[PDB]
């Protein structure tokens, strides 16, 4: 398990990547 | 909980994102 | 140890970096 | 504490940011 802040940061990072990909596609 | 280094990295990453957004807006 | 979500996010981030470098090279 | 993989990823991310800043400056 991780600090809740780190979990949130990881989810934001993933969604950032996905939104970038979809924008480019 | 997480390694203090990872917590710091996560906070830096978040603030990086926010500053980028505000710059673009 | 970390939340499985955070581990996945970290691996994705690393591979993102590597693919970017290889693209640029 | 965190998974060693996550710690490494966090350090890489930080150094990535620092190198980017120095390049821009
Ligand atoms: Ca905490
Ligand atoms: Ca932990
Ligand atoms: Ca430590
Ligand atoms: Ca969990
Ligand atoms: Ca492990
Ligand atoms: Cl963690």
């Amino acid at each position: 398990s991780s600090d809740p802040l780190v979990v949130a940061a990881s989810i934001i990072g993933i969604l950032h990547l996905i939104l970038w990909i979809l924008d480019r596609l």
